[PDB]
RNA sequence: GCUCAACGGAUAAAAGGUACUCCGGGGAUAACAGGCUGAUACCGCCCAAGAGUUCAUAUCGACGGCGGUGUUUGGCACCUC
């Protein structure tokens, strides 16, 4: 409705993902290897006019 | 006269590979899976300094605490060689 300027906003970018320390063990492979997926990129805050 | 030190000392005198392998056995001993547990992982809850212009609890919520699930990373090796 009315016109009010001088707005303030707090925005935080998404924190980046966390990898996991995991090892691969299969039916016949006791020593498979370090098998841990990487994390995901954090969220990004944008501006639109 | 022995660092015969692997110290009740198998010879005075001896290192490795096998995915080309083979035999006898073991779940006495691994891995997958089941089972037990729940540190860790996930979820929820407790208090609330603070941010939220005046207002902790609209939404977040720092230092910590308490549980659930069996659900990732874990530990044991009870069943199956």
């Amino acid at each position: 409705m009315k016109f009010v300027d001088e707005a303030s906003i707090l925005v935080v970018a998404g924190d980046g993902g966390n990898g996991c320390v995991s090892f691969r063990r299969e039916k016949y492979i006791p020593k498979g290897g370090p098998d841990g997926g990487d994390g995901g990129d954090g969220g990004d805050v944008w501006m639109e006019a």
